[PDB]
């Protein structure tokens, strides 16, 4: 009864009630997890958002940026789970790249400093939560991100798509040190999923010719995808993590589950 | 309650007590599904072979190679489902190469007749499977085969592993088809699992230097698998069979799931 | 003077003065190149197709399912070089794939029979060229055969895709073999070339989804591609293989060069 | 005569005589291009060094982190080459990741601050030496940068890996820049090569176990190559960068070649 009970999962990445955590941590409850989760700068309203979920789980400050909040991390979910009690799951649903690198918007003009912001927030906070969260983690334990597919060039993501890169290369050898713990460290790669900032990227937020090459993109994924895609749906998203989480996929790690609807296996 | 649970499942390939397919349908009865087993010569054995499953099973003929078998299954299988009643899973767990091809022993000594035979039971059956099952496959269903990761070449199973190449964009095809039925096809990539055929093997069946290979195959896997690989335990890759079967992957075909320890992300 | 200097080099596949192998063929004697060439069925036709290339070359019978064809290979070729010569350089530019199995045409309704013939001259021919040809070929030599990316399943090639990837697994192995002698197999993915067989696929030989389909691999081709693609022009596929006959990659075996435009690292 | 006659070269990277660069430099030159080299922060050491070239090159600074430095690069190449006349190609071979970050040595212990450093210099210099010499190349223009396989982790290279992967996607990027161009932009996966660094490593600058790892590297690196891996040989990885520098490779970008003895190809 289940598929994750029993399990203290910690979620981060919870921003709207469409962020992908949100369906990642809606579906982890249905299934008996109890969860702890992080959010970054807007708490109070990351508390509002939380507050829909069908459970309560207490809402811990992380920028993953910090240090400090890395630092105190572990101490302040332990506080959260109770002592002698340990984390059985880690969901890093984060991301962000800042400008002009993404959208439009020339892959050249972005300045390394945000290309950096970018990476570590997108990709070197993988291992950084790994880091501050394997110490509290539980033999048979699992570390799921957040991917998309970039082992392809495509427009817009750009940076974005380099940070996934060298997020799935960071995830190989998060594994590596999650292996020594009993822990997996997996990637999920998703599809395109309309996130408030990917309609707002494709409404236009960062040109024409950024949103017309997401639509593009989502329009050829579920072309693509022998089962399709509806990116209006995290569910089937949020549900792979979940499968990582759970005791299912016991023999996967530094791996990365395409859900994607297939899309990746196709071609056209 | 129950992975599987209410699932009409037809598991193929168990041949012995060790066989993947065992501990594949012995995983998928615990978790609550329904199996329909078929197997291909040996079907006195095959039944005093699953008698020793959880449940009970229809067994069910089918040489993958035979045709009128292929023609008759899915009659075969309504019959011992109920009509009205459809699969939601089904296992491809076969394979098979002939000599030499396969250890020790020379690859280009293989004549095509054996290759050929070793392809249309371990690659193409796999579509074909899919075409005499697919009509009788309800929407959320889902078809997996046993693969390994064929994409670098590798000592001794050479024909094996080209097969598996094969089978492996036989899978991606088979994903389009099901598709259309809203069933998704992957495979199970796993490790060396010390398979009777695979400890004869290592035992010197196919020569020194094929068991040789195998055995230092299977080291270094193990070390490379940043959670271990253990060769005598097909659990782990029965489960994540199950769990493509189960509706925790809803948003992954024309995939290959690694249940192989992560030795595959690894390198060294 | 010439990157192809000095080599002898045996190339398979001409069968009209659009196949790959005639541009291989024309670009590897504008490079200095001493050819044998190998033909299958249509021995005068290929002469005469031949008698267009800068140079003349023996044309040797082949039919790379033949048997008798292959032990005699290698026998036939030094005869046609001399005594104490040996090969350089062997191309195989060979593929073929029967009926329905490949356009429109369903996946599903390929007998074994067809995909077999398909995978044996496609596929399993590069071993056999390479076992043929590898006792008189030279240390430094090359072997190189044409290839599509496989990696990702497609509408209308079907069958001839999973005889590719059962290719590219094959070529791994005849590296392992052909590294014993000094000599590098590869692989070359070319993007879709307008050839003969192509051409009436696209005009509807294979029936009209076929067709459709074909010209949207190739349009979406040249789009994905960052330097375009023109399937016109068999000429920058004819020098890749060139590049890998010659001195010029000598690290590189196993392995698959892409001349396809760069567009299979492109996604969109 | 010569592959690379005619041909206007840039070259970074040389800090030694045993830097891949200065193969790069010496192959190049040999086969008949006229180069402009980068150097970093040693310039005299650089000139030194660089003066042993089978010819003398201009020699500019390039700091690739600086900005001003790219800012005025392109201006400072076109003064060395001669106002109306442009690059034909670029040869990236910069790489850097400081400690701990690196062997041994805690993964996890990187400060961000040394892993952006690292990628600032490995991955988006790069893109950057694209922006800054892409106005100044000509049509079959061609970009080439030094790779290492980071598709699995491995020990010790650690963010050094990360770094490869996301050059790999930069990479991929700066074709899609590049072909606007019409320049190609590729990346040579290198095996291990005993570079000053290198040595130094397996030596023990890093600590024991990096060393070890290292050396262990390098061995399962020949043993897996079909046609061997020497590691003291930088030239076949010239010579490959120089394939790619060529017309010989036309249709080749956004891609990767394997100049590592095919290792990559085969597992074990
Ligand atoms: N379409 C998508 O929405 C998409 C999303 N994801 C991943 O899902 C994860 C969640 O993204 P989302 O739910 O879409 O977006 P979101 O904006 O809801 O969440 C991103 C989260 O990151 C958090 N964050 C940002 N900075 C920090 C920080 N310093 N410290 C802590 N947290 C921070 C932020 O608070 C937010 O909660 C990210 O890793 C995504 O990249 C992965 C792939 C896709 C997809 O993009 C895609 C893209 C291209 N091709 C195919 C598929
Ligand atoms: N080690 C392993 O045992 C191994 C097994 N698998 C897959 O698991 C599946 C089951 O194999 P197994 O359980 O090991 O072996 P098994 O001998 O128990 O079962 C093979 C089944 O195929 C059946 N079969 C043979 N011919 C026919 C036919 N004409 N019609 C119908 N059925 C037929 C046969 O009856 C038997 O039940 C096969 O696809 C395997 O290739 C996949 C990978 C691995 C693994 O080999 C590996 C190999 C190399 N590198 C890494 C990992
Ligand atoms: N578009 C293309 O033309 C294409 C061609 N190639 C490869 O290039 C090689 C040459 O093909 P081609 O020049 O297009 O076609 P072709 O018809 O000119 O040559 C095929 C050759 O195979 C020969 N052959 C057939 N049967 C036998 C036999 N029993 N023994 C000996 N020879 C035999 C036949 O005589 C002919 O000379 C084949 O391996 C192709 O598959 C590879 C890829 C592509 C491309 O198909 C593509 C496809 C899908 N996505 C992307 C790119
Ligand atoms: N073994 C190797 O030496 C190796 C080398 N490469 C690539 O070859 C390229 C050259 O490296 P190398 O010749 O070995 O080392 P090197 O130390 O000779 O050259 C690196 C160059 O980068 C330069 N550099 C550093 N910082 C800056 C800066 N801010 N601005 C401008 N230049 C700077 C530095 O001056 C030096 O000339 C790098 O991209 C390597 O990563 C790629 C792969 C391998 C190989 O590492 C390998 C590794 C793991 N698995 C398999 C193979």
């Amino acid at each position: 009864t289940g598929l994750l009970d029993g399990k203290r999962i910690l979620v981060s990445g919870i921003i709207t009630d469409s962020s992908v955590a949100f369906h990642i941590a809606r579906v982890a409850q249905e299934q008996g997890a109890q969860l702890v989760l992080t959010g970054f700068d807007r708490l109070r309203l990351i508390q509002r958002i939380t507050d829909r979920l069908p459970a309560k789980a207490p809402l811990l400050e992380l920028d993953v940026q910090n240090e400090e909040h890395l630092a105190s991390l572990a101490g302040r979910v332990t506080e959260a789970i109770g002592a002698g009690n340990k984390l059985d799951g880690v969901v890093h649903s984060i991301g962000f790249m800042p400008q002009t690198g993404m959208g439009i918007n020339p892959f050249f003009d972005a300045p390394y400093a945000d290309v950096s912001k970018g990476i570590h927030i997108s990709a070197y906070s993988y291992a950084s939560m790994a880091k501050a969260l394997l110490p509290i983690m539980n033999p048979g334990g699992s570390i799921v991100g957040m991917d998309f597919d970039p082992s392809r060039a495509m427009p817009a993501y750009n940076w974005m798509t380099v940070a996934k890169s060298a997020l799935e290369s960071v995830n190989r050898f998060v594994a590596r040190e999650a292996g020594k713990y009993g822990v997996r460290s997996n990637l999920v790669a998703a599809g395109p999923i309309r996130t408030l900032a990917m309609s707002a990227i494709v409404g236009g937020a960062l040109g024409e010719e950024a949103g017309a090459q997401i639509q593009l993109l989502e329009e050829g994924w579920d072309q693509r995808a022998p089962i399709g895609w509806n990116m209006k749906d995290a569910t089937p998203v949020a549900k792979t993590v979940c499968a990582l989480l759970s005791d299912w996929l016991p023999a996967t790690t530094g791996d990365i589950i395409y859900a994607d609807g297939g899309a990746h296996t196709q071609l056209l």
